């Protein structure tokens, strides 16, 4: 037996993109007919700060770099000057069959895969995934730098059956850590939900609604586009943020990365805190993977020996392997 | 061995919104809540040559044929209301905390590095130093660029924000305080407190900040100007451009920025000539040289190096412009 040289894995726990509007804190319980976040443009004209590569620090040529022009043209996404809120509003499908691949060529991998992954499910739930999943939806994750520096975050998660909300859960995203992954009961009911829905139990769709107090006119961040460069005369435009029919949104992809950051074992630390799911769990703003091949934590050495040669890894770094495959992703060769 | 992240990134702190400006009366400023925003609107204005012509032009024909032919230019004026004497200019303004942490980096031991060295600088020397000085621009009224000059009265109040009530107000007179001389004061040593507060993780400092100017009935106000896509269009169409928010005028928040930190007195040129905002390279463009060059070694990357990677440290004062630059932010590294 080998490996197939085809998986493939639908991911789970599919989130839409996140939506932003602004008002007031204390009217945020009727947060359902406030204005949207506008992206907007301003002019900008900087100065050279970056570094010299000495050869260019002699002073004429430095003096001469500042008195040229250095204008371009950024969005901007701001509250009004009378909104002291950020609203963060999206919704999150948990869909459940999370060992079943979509693109499998070899036939016996695929079900000495699903013996694997149901002696997984058999002898332990999907709960310290869904604990740990619910504690990434408790606090604001989700809010990447809209949560940096905010006095006051809550979270507001209703369960949807029908066009009407089954169970609404509130809670105090500062109070709920960063770090911990503590225990609560009402977080421990949103576990159960969300670990019926990854079992295949049930079915789970999520209202999480977010609501950050920053301050009136303050700077909110969407997630950034992707702009190709030229040389334009007094500006091209050097920023360009994410929006949907005139609305500042955040990318559902950047929202998902904030929900599977539940990995605290990797071989390095936990008190560095969780670090994404990833094959190799790489950090981007970081610049270096941790969890490498070659110290064999790595996903695909997990794996490899424990669908093809039956050597089960230890408890947490199998939360880790199945964490990957609710993940999904393009597997094999 | 040690060595220099290949990427550097610090977010601000200290980060302003954008300044709307509206107009009333002095001491009604007292209940100026409902003031009516400056508007921006637009004028025709028609100039003549008056440029520098080489000496080639000066020819009296081609002058002369110049004049027959004038500039008809649109421009867009942000003027006071004619029964209106005081600018009020409204921005909040949030001191975060955390500032020696970058926000990426390749290198986890040089970051650890600058941790340390961060932590030694807020262990030995608070960021007392550093919020006297962002006070004293707040105080007085530089994020007023000309809309302060020439002004008769300008007074600044600060307002701390808990929840949506004010925690504690204070009020200052923008001209007793210097535009160059860091006095000392009592009120302005509690809103250096409080921004050392924000500035160390130790609490929460959310501050409006209205700056009413008198200036006079009908007057011109200076909102930040916006950048034009003019193509060549037919025969001189709308050539300056003021920003506004919503059909209110406004200054940009990074130009407010630019006025909260200019507190770099240090430069090697003379702290005389008074200060410049905190820059890498120290250079200002109004002036369109570069105080604080890198061939001498005064450098932020200079400082920054030395006293990170080798652990020499810098003359106290130039410890306050290294974190200070900190502060600012930046796409450091190469």
């Amino acid at each position: 037996l080998s490996t197939a040289s085809v998986l493939a894995f639908e991911r789970k726990l599919d989130p839409s993109d996140a939506l932003m509007s602004a008002g007031a804190w204390a009217q945020r319980d009727a947060s359902q007919e406030w204005p949207a976040v506008t992206v907007r443009e301003k002019s900008v004209r900087g100065t050279i700060s970056n570094r010299l590569k000495t050869k260019d620090r002699d002073p004429a040529k430095l003096d001469a770099s500042i008195q040229s022009p250095n204008l371009q043209t950024v969005d901007v996404a701001n509250l009004p000057s009378d909104a002291d809120t950020l609203k963060v509003r999206f919704t999150l499908r948990v869909l459940g069959g999370a060992g079943t691949p979509s693109a499998c060529n070899d036939a016996a991998y695929r079900d000495k895969l699903l013996q694997t992954v149901a002696t997984y499910v058999n002898d332990q739930g999907f709960a310290e995934l869904a604990r740990r999943y619910a504690h990434n939806l408790a606090n604001a994750r989700f809010l990447w730098r809209n949560r940096v520096g905010a006095e006051a975050v809550e979270v507001r998660i209703n369960h949807i059956r029908q066009g009407e909300v089954a169970r609404a859960w509130r809670f105090d995203a500062l109070a709920i850590g960063l770090r911990d992954f503590k225990a609560d009961a009402e977080l421990d009911a949103l576990a159960e939900l969300i670990a019926s829905g990854l079992s295949g139990s049930g079915h789970v769709l999520l209202e999480v609604v977010a609501f950050a107090r920053i301050g009136d006119g303050q700077e909110v961040f969407p997630s950034q586009e992707l702009i190709l460069d030229k040389g334009d005369k007094k500006g091209q435009k050097s920023k360009t943020l994410y929006s949907v029919r005139d609305a500042a949104a955040i990318h559902s992809q950047k929202i998902g990365n904030a929900l599977r950051t539940i990995d605290t074992w990797y071989p390095d630390e936990d008190g560095l805190g969780p670090i994404a799911v990833e094959p190799y769990g790489s950090v981007t703003s970081q610049g270096k993977a941790y969890r490498q091949p070659k110290q064999k934590l790595d996903f695909y050495t997990l794996l490899d020996n424990w669908v093809l040669r039956d050597e089960a890894p230890a408890v947490e770094q199998q939360h880790y392997v199945i964490a990957n495959l609710i993940r999904g992703g393009v597997f094999g060769e």
